[PDB]
């Protein structure tokens, strides 16, 4: 059958000096990271129909919503970097 990839998306301001780390993974990983602004205006839409109800900023990955930065490292690096890497490809 046909293939399936999935896609990731952060939700935050440009001025994380923390999410560096998050975004550098999925690079370095050779994925397709979406950053989208803190902005409600289009984050809350976004997030609300990525997940179906929210409005708080956090790390989203294909159909689920980690939420902290450092928190996709520790899971990744806990055993969850199945997930982590089948949702950003």
């Amino acid at each position: 059958g046909p293939g399936s990839m999935k896609e990731i998306i952060l939700y935050t301001r440009p001025n994380c000096p923390y999410c560096k780390r998050a975004r550098d993974l999925l690079d370095k990983k050779g994925v397709k990271y979406t950053d989208i602004d803190a902005s409600t205006s289009l984050r809350q839409e976004m997030v609300q129909r990525a997940n179906g109800r929210n409005t708080f900023p956090q790390i989203f990955i294909g159909d689920y919503h980690v939420g902290g930065c450092d928190d996709l490292y520790a899971l990744e690096n806990k055993g969850k970097l199945d997930s982590l890497l089948q949702d950003v490809h």
